[PDB]
């Protein structure tokens, strides 16, 4: 089962400045409930860029995408294409979005957080893959978070 598992505006910006532009710690805990058991995968940026001792991230199979073939990613594997990525019996796609682009293809679940922020599409932006009209499932009700920032969980699914 190939998911994956990313957090947008509505206007699909995920990053600006290699950063998400908001503070959601709900989101954080989503993401560790939906990914946790089970094998994540992310392209070397994604894992250039995080701090040593949020990565590997516990608990989950992390496998990262590089065809730099000496690159060293402790606690991880390292796999030279999207394929042998993709063999554990469920595995989660947690960016950036050059990789959301290239799994998208295999990709039968989505579990996607849509924060209610008016950010416009900018240069320099990241952006959310498109999710096309062969996807169904829930479109979850609006929620605070604790700061008053406003967010909805999308589960879609397809054959
Ligand atoms: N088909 C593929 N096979 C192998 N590695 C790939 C790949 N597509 C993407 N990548 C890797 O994934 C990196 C992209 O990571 P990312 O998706 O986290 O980045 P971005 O956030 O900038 O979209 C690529 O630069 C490449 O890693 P290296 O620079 O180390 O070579
Ligand atoms: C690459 O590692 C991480 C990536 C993210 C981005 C992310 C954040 N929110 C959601 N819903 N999905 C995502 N993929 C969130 C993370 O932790 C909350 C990660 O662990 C360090």
């Amino acid at each position: 089962m190939v998911g994956l598992i990313w957090a947008q505006a509505t206007s699909g910006v995920i990053g600006r400045g290699g950063d998400i532009p908001w503070r959601l710690p709900e989101d954080q805990a989503h993401f560790r409930e939906i990914t946790m058991g089970h094998t994540i995968v992310m392209g070397r940026r994604t894992w250039d860029s995080l701090p040593a001792k949020v990565r590997p991230l516990p608990g989950r199979r992390n496998v990262v995408l590089s065809r730099q073939a000496d690159f060293m990613a402790s606690g991880a594997e390292v796999v030279g294409s999207l394929e042998e990525a993709l063999t554990s019996p469920e595995t989660w796609v947690i960016g950036g979005g050059q990789v959301y682009a290239l799994a998208l293809p295999y990709a039968t679940r989505c579990e996607v957080t849509e924060v209610d922020i008016g950010l416009p599409r900018e240069a320099g932006d990241a952006l959310a893959p498109v999710l096309d009209e062969t996807w169904r499932g829930e479109t979850g009700e609006w929620r605070f978070s604790r700061s008053g920032l406003r967010y909805r969980l999308y589960s879609y699914h397809r054959s």
